[PDB]
């Protein structure tokens, strides 16, 4: 879960803290030891393993931003009235604006968080002043999208209306050839249980 990363990062980073320390200077034992060369080397290790983490929704956010760009470039071409088969595909991104709305809302909380908690157990800035932009820059385009969506469900609906009537109609069409062709199928379907060989071979 989003949060037990969260956890994980603050104590990966507690981690690299405490073996900053822990390797401690060169610890004589009858002969001199040197762990200079060693302690760089772990630092190296830990390092990336922190980066993983870090790094886990650098390439999602990129990504998850990439697929949240269009949602907003589909809002941006619009248009009202005017030809029927382009609301057909319009109307598509109404229903998964709808599920998205919703499920990205639940999903929009601990990505937030997965920000903040790098950001606590990570004294370097990443992307530097791109990063705060850009969740500024996502906030204002989720705003735009919410207003320009409920001016598109608002004329969507006047209109749905007038196709949710053909939709029906055409309905009852599809449905009535459908009841008929379920029949002729379970008649071919019993046909050829009825039928008994009796010895006979191939022909079965």
């Amino acid at each position: 879960n989003l949060d037990l990363f969260d956890e994980k990062i603050t104590h990966l980073k507690a981690i690299q803290q405490e073996i900053s320390r822990i390797k401690t200077p060169e610890d004589i034992s009858w002969l001199r030891i040197n762990l200079q060369p060693m302690k760089t080397a772990l630092d190296a290790r830990v390092t990336r393993w922190i980066r993983v983490y870090t790094d886990f929704l650098v390439n999602q956010f990129r990504t998850t931003q990439k697929n949240l760009l269009d949602f907003i470039e589909k809002t941006k071409d619009g248009i009202k009235k005017n030809p029927a088969d382009h609301e057909n595909l319009h109307d598509k991104k109404l229903l998964m604006s709808v599920m998205k709305v919703i499920s990205d809302v639940k999903d929009v909380e601990p990505r937030r968080e997965g920000i903040i908690t790098r950001m606590k157990e990570m004294v370097t800035k990443l992307k530097k002043h791109n990063v705060p932009i850009t969740e500024k820059g996502t906030d204002d385009p989720l705003q735009q999208i919410d207003n320009a969506n409920s001016n598109f469900i608002e004329i969507y609906g006047r209109v749905f209306k007038v196709k949710a009537d053909i939709i029906p109609l055409q309905a009852e069409e599809t449905q009535n050839i459908k009841r008929d062709l379920d029949i002729f199928m379970k008649e071919v379907e019993s046909f050829r249980k009825e039928f008994m060989q009796k010895s006979m071979g191939y022909e079965n």
